[PDB]
């Protein structure tokens, strides 16, 4: 009930000039294709007419519906990008319901907000595959011609009226590239939209689906016409095919100089180009809509935190370490101290290296998805950060709580329920204070290979200064132990099992720092590493 | 000076039947294309006519030059496969010289064996790019249209006369797919070869380069003719295009039933198919040619072992560990034993975990290249295995020999040159006996992710039983220490630094196993892990 008339009369985009003099207008109900050679600037004319390149070095009068490009007339414009950014473990129906709860406004009820994710299922051909998982090339899911049809459905929830795609039929085979163009011509004809696209190398019966074409040979345009008379035009200039050929291949051969392009630029500006020119509170509301954004993001990512934590090779490493501790220290005796202290220091190494090494892969693997979803009005950074914080400290407390229950009663540590719940609490605090070091380095580096070798050097300096290997620290590096997390875990485990002398009586048992000082620093390192992981994600200003 | 006439009259290939009734003959000097839909069995007719599918379920009379397919008439047949398997760090000229020394026979001199790798450089268009490295999508090297032109040059060194390619112009852009077909039509015309290929979706002026075509729609063939009269044939049956279209797109549309295929199969067998039927010592020699194969393989892989060992993130981890050992134990004193024993056990952990973790990535990353090169008469397994054994024990002795020289003289171990060359020898033997555990597990599993978690569990059981953490092993797992490599390294380092009492006098200093028993087991584990790594590569029978 509201059409749209795109009209651009612009001039060059100097980075060399990518575009130089292009022009043309698009009416409602008109499926248009923009085709040229590779590296000719057809990915820039689309990207600058949806409103994503402006200001610095782009001058022109790209005007939308006899007006001006505005934030008001930009919510009704969907730019389907070239690559697909989806979560693998979600199903196709769960993908489009979680997106529908974030894109659509909050004034609507939750009965039409998931009804409008149901008609988009049937408007495209996504009805047979609404229960299989999406997957990737690791997880066997939907086909490649349907992942593109989901990404088009991501942009049709907001009901746009100018849909600008960017090479849709690239990578698709011969019969899904035809069927995807057939349903895009149904949107422009049967619904009234203004679909604009750029096909790389169209086949012959894909070129019969177009209503308006546009050539681009390194800047300047050669033909802006209806498309059925693209061959009747070029024979008036003196060009014709010498053998039966695809019409989209002849006029794409004319663009890069191959004759059978100096006289094509000149004849356009004198015969065809001066013809289209003639047609020219907010207090208690912003709190409750913050927690509404957080409850949706904990349910999207719940299947992703479960695959990341409960991997079948991370279970085998904990099962294999829980039997070796239970067999080398089987039925230990408490009055030989040098063995009991080596049990309590292996636990501090093992649960400081595993939560901290696997946490550097969280943010580099999702920085391409996040920066697309953020600049679409779905969520800010403070609610995407607090869904990885709260979603990881609920799933990472399952394997160390099962390591210790199986081990504590075979290796014969202190009996009773009160020295067991103190050993469980110090261990689970040391797990949470140790993956914050992984989140702080993985978000300040943004490379999973350069940050996996700095977190290894960092946890090497925390082990050697933990107080077990070297006893006489050489008077210049005594400060090095007060910043290591392994030092504060190991001196708490010994204080629970032995206390302060009086029953074992070598003053490795008697500590030097304290009992409450060691737990007040592991909370300072728990909150202090999630702040420095947020200030490094704020630093990437888009 | 020896042409070849391929002639196949075969019947079905039942795995459902992929092929069912195809036939046809190819003359010398005739560039032929085999085109059909995806999943129609055009990758099987090529793969079975070069001589790579036979015996079990393939029956027919595929005969070469009025004869029979034989090992004699199979050296002159080059099957250029679909994917490219090249080493990245070699240049294009060094790639084709190392292959020319292996493919060509040994009776020739080494003046024409690299002259025949020089004319193949100029016969293809590989003259401008004969000095840039090959690379991959990690290392910036040659373009994608030239990596295919190197893989064609890999097969033209032996000078074939029947060149069978398999989708060459797949992934290439619009103007390198044309230029690659133009030089393949020059081999069939200007040299006299018999080029057979299968193009996926040819453009219009690529289809003008063909001399003979063949359609395949799920088994049976529809047209075997000259190609220029493929449109004059189908109008005699009653099919014609309704709009101007690529001729390779009309008759590929007829294959999968789309009309504008029941009457096409019937009309072929009655009108066109009964027309092509009417035309129907060794003792001292095998030693010296083993070492000649080994000297070529150490020079191919020398740039690959250098990138695998001297990576700039593996240098930083050794530099960062050599300063922490030199600063925590700076100017150590020899008469406090509990600190000196913790220096000697960290060294045993650090150089047992690093050579053994990085050795499991050697054989899984090169099993696709090796099984193609082996079944081409280039090398056997015993000379490919002894080039990874001898090429890795020369490059892995550089970082631990520089760790110990910087560390031994700051941490103040025993003075003199004779206790230093004993500490260097025990360490370098423990490095070589530890990567054999990586080569044994990485060649018995053939997966870099499943074998990286078993080598971590294995080196966890070797640390806890090494004799440092637990002193009183609980009487049932005392056997577990005699198979760990860390136990035999750590008890040798202590025996060099302290001897057997008499100057420090706690019997952790006095050993229990011996001085020569501990070095005779580290040679048994040095030779015993390269045998079990060869018997697991012999197990993959092609
Ligand atoms: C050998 C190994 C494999 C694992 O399972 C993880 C772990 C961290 C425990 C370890 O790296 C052990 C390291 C040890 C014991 C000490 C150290 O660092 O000085």
């Amino acid at each position: 009930c509201f059409p749209i008339t795109l009209k651009f009369v612009d001039v060059c985009y100097r980075v060399r000039t990518i575009l130089s003099g292009v022009t043309g207008m698009i009416s409602p109900g008109e499926f248009m294709a923009v085709l040229g050679p590779s590296g000719s600037g057809k990915s820039t004319l689309l990207n600058a007419v949806a409103g994503r390149l402006h200001g610095s070095n782009l001058t022109g009068k790209i005007l939308i519906n006899d007006g001006k490009i505005t934030k008001q007339t930009l919510k009704r414009t969907g730019f389907v990008a070239q690559d697909d950014l989806l979560y693998p473990h979600l199903t196709v129906r769960e993908t489009l319901v979680f997106v529908a709860l974030l894109r659509l406004p909050r004034s609507l009820t939750r009965d039409v907000k998931l009804r409008a994710a149901e008609s988009v299922i049937s408007e495209l051909g996504l009805t047979k595959c609404e229960n299989t998982v999406v997957g990737n090339t690791f997880i066997r899911g939907i086909s490649g011609g349907e992942r593109k049809r989901v990404s088009i459905a991501h942009e049709l929830l907001i009901n746009p009226s100018l849909l600008v795609l960017d090479e849709p039929t690239s990578g698709l085979d011969a019969t899904a590239a035809l069927r995807l163009v057939q349903t895009l011509a149904g949107l422009a004809h049967g619904k009234g939209k203004t679909v604009v696209t750029s096909i790389h190398q169209p086949s012959s019966r894909v070129f019969q689906m177009f209503d308006t074409v546009l050539l681009l040979s390194e800047g300047k345009c050669l033909f802006v016409g209806k498309g059925r008379d693209a061959m009747a035009y070029f024979e008036s200039v003196g060009f014709s095919p010498a053998f039966p050929m695809n019409p989209a291949d002849f006029l794409l051969d004319l663009a890069n100089g191959v004759c059978q392009r100096q006289t094509l630029v000149t004849a356009y500006d004198t015969l065809l180009a001066p013809q289209v020119k003639t047609c020219i509170g907010g207090i208690t509301t912003c709190i409750a809509t913050w927690f509404s954004q957080l409850c949706i993001l904990l349910h999207r990512l719940l299947k992703e935190r479960r695959h990341e934590s409960f991997d079948l090779l991370r279970i085998f490493q904990v099962v294999a370490a829980s039997i070796l501790c239970g067999l080398m220290w089987w039925h230990s005796d408490y009055r030989d101290v040098h063995d009991r202290l080596g049990l309590l220091f292996f636990i501090s190494i093992f649960w400081g290296v595993l939560p901290s090494f696997n946490a550097v892969f969280t943010f580099p693997q999702e920085r391409a998805i996040f920066t697309r979803e953020r600049a679409s009005g779905m969520y800010t950074l403070s609610s995407y950060f607090m869904a990885h914080v709260l979603g990881s400290l609920s799933m990472e407390l399952v394997l160390p709580a099962s390591f210790l229950t199986f081990t504590y009663w075979m290796v014969y540590l202190r009996p009773g329920i009160v020295p067991f719940l103190l050993t469980l609490s110090v261990l689970l605090l040391y797990v949470l204070a140790s993956q914050g070091l992984g989140l702080a380095l993985g978000a300040a580096i943004m490379d999973a290979k350069k940050a996996s070798t700095i977190v290894t050097v960092t946890m090497l300096a925390f082990v050697l200064t933990g107080g077990y290997y070297v006893n006489k620290v050489p008077s210049g590096m005594v400060w090095m132990k007060y910043v290591s997390t392994t030092f504060y875990c190991y001196r708490l485990l010994v204080a629970i099992q032995y206390g302060s002398g009086e029953e074992i009586l070598e003053e490795e048992v008697i500590g030097d720092v304290g009992m409450w000082t060691s737990v007040g620093v592991l909370f300072l390192m728990f909150f202090g590493y999630r702040v420095l992981a947020y200030l490094a994600l704020r630093r990437i200003k888009h």
